[PDB]
């Protein structure tokens, strides 16, 4: 997405505390393609909405956007430990009372990453460091278990394949980006594929995983962008 | 998503068959914000992709774009009949051997427009033409069904209060949005909130019902998009 | 079982409100192998265990044994209706909190004569006059259906072969059947397999099915019963 | 069930390879009350079924009993292992074709004494040695798992305290039965109770279970059983 908002997250990314006049950002925004105008009134309409804060020295994040944006990497980069075998294992004892909970369910598992083994068990290595959300999650059975085939088992919780596809097709698109307002819209894929990342641990990792492709290109991206706003800065 | 190649999408929403000029496009595609070169770089880009189709006469958009944007509308006004109070359902017999066979029978059952009653329990009154998507959803056991409390059935299967307040919300950004760009970005919003509209006939809507509201706002954009490619074309 | 109470009760099936004596039973009995011994202290044990009221002219069935007796004959003769092509369906949209109680669910679900679809779908043609039992099956969602294959959704929802080639097994061994002591565990054995009749509807019976002859061995052992008891009272 | 075949079989337990004569089995059988009559027809009848073989010495059980005799009792008295907090676990991730085949399935997964989770799962500690019985139960993903709370898990899988309660009341049964036919029925009472026992290692076994009671009940009426055979032989 290409939006005003969207683009002034990005050209913002890894600013703050520093300020951003709003001279500046006219500078960022423009090989974007958006002239004052849609700038202005979109700045304005962020500090009213609680997403920018203003001062006399311009614009910089929100502290509650900021630590969004915090929650989003280490949910990009999720401290992982060294595996040894063991699964998390939920198994749901309970029918949610109605639609938006049994939707909010299956939301709830894929944002822990989360498989689903078959109908009610979802399971996934304990490399990730489960918490269990309060009550809303509070009606599952959690068991520890093992696997004799656990590539197999990995395999048959995520489209592994079908992941890895569609990776190596978002490198290749930045490859074929060619221009800011293109590396900008592909990294927003990479972005989102990565949320759904399966996070598995070495082990059981097949050796065509995009992964740290994916991670590196991203962070190129963000280094591009950060480099931009020191350029026009000093 | 304010990207170069679906804007252009939406400066030629019903133009098929007439053409439209490099030059036009140049004309119509900068109140959006995109001079010559993001945009001849897209035109060459979607031509290349069979997207766009090109003559000496210019551009207007590839049969099976077309074909693809026709499936849409009638996804958005899908032929409903008259309903006397019966419910197509269909009872999963058969766990499908694989993750992105499973997760194609959820995105099947949810393009269809069918809820879940439960696990492997989907319905929906008969008031669209289900018809059975070949092979792929050829294990499962279609009946026909009855209620006694089809209100209470249809909230039950979908949050249909949530769907409500999100319509809403959306006419509200409507109303809001400021220039073509925001109305854009609004549209696109409606366009993915109808697409998982539950369909459901007259009997079952209740009075806050959003449905008719968002379709008039996407139809009135579509027409000032309409509009716009005359004023520069004549 | 041949056992002592199952063949006093036996022998007084259909007596009551007439009387048997001890020595009119001491006589009926004996043909089964039970002198006096076993016998009387049988009798004693069941009225003090509530199952024969006892007077100065002997002996009859308990007013509660009686009302159990009753319940079985309206549960192998439950009145049927002429059909139309409904099923009663009954979905689980609760898991029950303890062992007990899923355990309890399943065996009101086969006592009241439903067929297992699939995990949590329960049907049955609507024949069958459901009444469902108060609060314990509170937990389901009442729909009524219909089927375009409905022998075939029969013959899947109950092994219809299977019980047809049990039931014709035990007329076989009534058949073969030697004494009265084998003609009694026989028609035990087909009370049991009655229980479990699917009690379809005509349309949906094959030829094949020994429902019927199954119940007219079960009446002619209860009568040859009767008769036996106004051979030794006259 | 006092009946012929099934009470030659308790008068016979623990004879093979030792021959039981006509006259001797007359002797043994009349207490349950069945002179010669019904017991010659019966021991011929059981001989042409291949439940007995005769010789010139008398009667005997047949091999093929005899290795069903053998599998009850390293069914009651299966090699239990130390515990140590492992569970087997089978997910079953298909659906069997048909109803025999769903029924065969549960009837196979209590048989092997796996208590039902919710649907789909089943586990048990792994104090037995599960073999998966070949083609028939191949279609489940068979993992090791813990819990943290294994004596509750224990009682969310079986009925514990229901199945406490009827062996108390059998063993009630057992000291109020008045006779070898009395003792006999609640024998095959403690055999059926005992066949669905759970087999729990010590750790998990509450303190008023009657496991054990019930093992000494029955090995006490075996007991006496074969010395009533020894009684007549000599």
């Amino acid at each position: 997405s290409l939006t005003a908002r969207s683009v002034v997250l990005s050209v913002l990314l890894g600013a703050h505390p520093a300020w951003a006049t709003a001279s500046e950002l006219i500078q960022l925004t423009a090989d974007f393609g958006i002239k004052e105008t849609t700038l202005r009134v979109a700045l304005t309409r962020m500090v009213g909405a609680g997403d920018l804060v203003r001062s006399a020295d311009g614009y910089r994040l929100s502290d509650r956007l900021l630590a969004r944006q915090r929650r989003q990497d280490e949910a990009m980069r999720p401290r992982t430990r060294a595996w040894h075998g063991n699964w998390h294992m939920l198994i749901v004892t309970s029918i949610g009372t109605d639609a938006r909970t049994r939707a909010a369910l299956r939301t709830c598992m894929h944002h822990k990453r989360f498989g689903e083994l078959r109908e009610g068990v979802w399971m996934r290595p304990d490399n990730l460091d489960l918490d269990l959300e309060s009550d809303v999650a509070a009606r599952v059975r959690m068991l520890t278990a093992r696997d004799e085939a656990p590539a197999d088992l990995a395999g048959q919780l995520w489209d592994l394949s079908g992941w890895t596809e569609a990776g190596h097709r978002l490198l290749g698109d930045m490859a074929a980006a060619t221009d800011m307002p293109g590396r900008f819209v592909v990294a927003a894929a990479m972005v989102r594929h990565l949320l759904t990342d399966p996070m598995l641990p070495a082990e059981l990792l097949p050796a065509d995983w995009p992964g740290a492709g994916l991670r590196a290109a991203y962070h190129d991206f963000a280094t591009a962008m950060a480099k931009r706003r020191d350029a026009t800065q000093l």
